[PDB]
């Protein structure tokens, strides 16, 4: 999507996964969805580094509704759980120096059966404009048609620029093509800056091997058309929950990195461990996510239950990702020629290699016949950032 | 088994699941299977307070044998990567206060091909007996029959015992029935101190799972079985290695107490996190786990996500383990009345609550007519223990 925006892959903080639908505020109170935990969570973006790190979207999912619009028929935030509207919550959000995300479906309903947008695109986008909103995820439930889908993510993307307000626009519209008909994915990118194209995630060793697996087979179809103004979207970081080893949430975010992934973090910003914070600030590791050519990275090999990635980045570096699917045991040590790495040229003549996770080592200087020897723990990954000697 | 070993679970530290079969040690010589590796883990049971929270059996599972048996028709170790031999190692053991635990198969042959013991189950015996030895895991490949996995089981039990020497004896006999028929539990625990019911686990949270589903499904056969000198084994603890999330390492280490698992650790105590270290070392859980009532716990409820587990302790005492099976989201609450829990003996006329897992904390004193509120992590569980009080 021509629009200016997610010009890198979009980085942020979305409810769904660690919170979703809970609308229990008198038992739950911390817990529920409201505009107190989208208060709390700007707040600790901004004193806990995250927006220094990157992570500027604060996103509300699904459940933020009213049951019924308006008299002139424009949406309405819940009078109990967000009493001052979104356009306050928005406005607080920007006196932090971030900005805010916004939920709404191209159905009839949402998901979880509040208000779709259906027969309502212009006003809906008019409204979310002049409630300041920054980004809006549009998802694809209660929709009878694939024509009707379709032309829902298409209106919605024209109405959103009509307002003339930048407004990030993230899709489901691949996800919910697919069962039935494969998704276009130059029309989406025409659309849209960035799109989900598989299952929910959840907080699950199994969901991120899915996820990857998935991009993978795939990768003929969606690794090209990824790149400034429009991503592919795997769903959200679920590191800082409670489901995956420090190993797999590395794996994680060395492969969200590798896929120029956008980076919603779905977690507790009011209680998260220390190594969690750590990896999700990597400074490196994003930067690599984050990298200005924006060439999304793919899997190069994979056999022995092993799986290497890579990723090409701006001034003749690379990105190199060894995954180790051997699900028992100890680390497994793996080489490769680095001859075969970044299709031959990341290492000629040399490249001197620093690896960035688990932990952060320079290896030193490899030449053009040398062979990299690794030992990758089971579930995790080997991080590299490969330089040319130029 | 009536050999007076096993009185409560056995505690110790087993190769198979971390180091596997490793024979490379040119390559991988901090993996292989080798003298060098166990004298170290041996030093560091005794060094990092292992040895002092129970952990007292050192154990070589499958590949430490040379490739053919002596000409004096005995089991020997492998040459290079055990060159001073079972028996130095065995006294290396002894003088850091350990026991050592070794392996043989019930068959032809290992499991991954090296001798078995059919035919030398008296000379095996013995040999163990000479070299040391103070436990046997006996496994099940290569063997024709039934019956003679059954024979075999109670021939090498029966050999155990007229070398004179106290020897625990873990058996794998059930396991290797399972194909075919259903096991008889009375027999397997005559000739048995522990026995594995279940396939191998490996480094996963699917792992936990399905040992967890298989148990509580099968309960009605295997609870009652368990006892003091005979108990069902889980297979071995794999907290500390890289599969599991700190949440699904509390569940493994809350259910193995819960089922009186014998606790064999499958991890590098040369690589572990502190975390890890103080969960397997926790003194509380190890306590429940080691109950010398020796009643193996069982699921009292499961649905909505949630599983309760319970386990009667001795005078009067339950330990309560529940489990939020939901892999999405945030904690969920759980609430119960205490009357349900412990028979309705637990908090008769009252109980003081404990919870132990994931942290400890005193919850107070709870009437027989009161309720439990608890908040379960996603693949995560809650621990507590209930004293039972006229206190208050
Ligand atoms: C509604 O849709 C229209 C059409 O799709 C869209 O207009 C497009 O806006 C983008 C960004 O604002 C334009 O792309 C820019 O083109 C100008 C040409 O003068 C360039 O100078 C810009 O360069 C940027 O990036 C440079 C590096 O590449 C940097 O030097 C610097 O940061 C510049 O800002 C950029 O390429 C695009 O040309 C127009 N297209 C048309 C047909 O007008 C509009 O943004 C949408 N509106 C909303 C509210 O979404
Ligand atoms: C070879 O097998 C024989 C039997 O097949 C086995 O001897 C049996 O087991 C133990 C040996 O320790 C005996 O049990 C003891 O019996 C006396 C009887 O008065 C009791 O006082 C003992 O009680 C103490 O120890 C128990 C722990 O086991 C506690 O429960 C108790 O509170 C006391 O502390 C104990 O029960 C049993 O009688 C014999 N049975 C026979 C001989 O028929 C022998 O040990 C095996 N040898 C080897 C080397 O394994
Ligand atoms: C996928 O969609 C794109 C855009 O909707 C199609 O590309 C356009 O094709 C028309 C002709 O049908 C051309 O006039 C445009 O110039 C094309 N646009 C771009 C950006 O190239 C494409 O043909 C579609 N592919 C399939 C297989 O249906
Ligand atoms: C180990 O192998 C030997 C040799 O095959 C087995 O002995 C055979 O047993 C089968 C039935 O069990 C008989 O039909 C053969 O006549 C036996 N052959 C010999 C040479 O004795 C032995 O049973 C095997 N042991 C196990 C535990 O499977
Ligand atoms: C919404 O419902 C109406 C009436 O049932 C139907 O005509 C319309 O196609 C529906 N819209 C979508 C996107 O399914
Ligand atoms: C199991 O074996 C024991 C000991 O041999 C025997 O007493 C019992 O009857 C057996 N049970 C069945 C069901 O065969
Ligand atoms: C079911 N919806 C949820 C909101 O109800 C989440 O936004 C999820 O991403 C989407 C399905 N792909
Ligand atoms: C295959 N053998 C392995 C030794 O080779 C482990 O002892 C495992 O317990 C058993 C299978 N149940």
């Amino acid at each position: 999507l021509d629009n200016g925006l997610a010009r890198t892959p979009t980085m942020g903080w979305l409810h769904w996964e660690r919170f979703m639908c809970n609308l229990d505020c008198q038992e739950e109170p911390d817990s529920c969805i409201s505009e107190k935990l989208f208060m709390e969570m700007a707040e600790l973006m901004v004193s806990e580094g995250w927006k220094d790190a990157g992570y500027e979207y604060l996103c509300i999912d699904d459940c933020w509704m009213a049951p019924q619009r308006d008299s002139e028929g424009r949406l309405q935030a819940d009078p109990q759980r967000f009493p001052h509207g979104i356009r306050q919550l928005a406005n607080y959000v920007h006196s932090k120096g971030l900005k805010l995300g916004i939920y709404a479906d191209v159905g009839n309903k949402t998901c979880a059966g509040f208000p779709g947008s259906f027969g309502y695109y212009d006003i809906d986008a008019q409204t979310f404009a002049d409630w300041g909103v920054d980004l809006l995820k549009f998802d694809g439930c209660y929709c009878d048609s694939l024509e009707n889908l379709a032309d829902g993510y298409k209106h919605m993307s024209l109405a959103l620029n009509r307002t003339g307000r930048s407004i990030v626009y993230s899709c489901e519209w691949p996800l919910y093509m697919w069962p039935f008909q494969k998704p276009n994915y130059t029309e989406i990118r025409q659309y849209c800056n960035h799109w989900r194209n598989f299952a929910d995630i959840d907080d699950s060793w199994k969901s991120i091997k899915s996820i990857l697996d998935w991009t993978s087979f795939n990768q003929e179809r969606i690794v090209d058309v990824a790149g400034p103004g429009g991503w592919n979207d795997p769903d959200m970081l679920v590191i800082g929950n409670f489901g995956l080893s420090w190993n797999q949430q590395v794996t994680q975010m060395a492969l969200w990195a590798i896929m120029a992934a956008p980076l919603f973090m779905s977690n507790d910003l009011r209680h998260i461990s220390p190594q969690a914070k750590a990896l999700l600030q990597d400074k490196d590791v994003i930067a690599i996510n984050q990298d200005p050519l924006g060439k999304q990275g793919y899997q190069l090999r994979q056999g022995d239950n092993f799986e290497v990635w890579e990723r090409p980045l701006s001034g003749l570096a690379w990105a190199v990702a060894m995954i180790n699917r051997q699900e028992i045991g100890g680390p497994r040590s793996y080489t490769i020629a680095v001859a075969s790495l970044g299709k031959g040229v990341a290492c000629n003549p040399a490249c001197f290699i620093t690896q960035l996770l688990p932990v952060k080592r320079k290896l030193g200087f490899y030449e053009w016949t040398s062979r990299l020897r690794s030992h990758i723990n089971p579930t995790g990954t080997v991080l590299l950032q490969l330089e040319n000697t130029m």
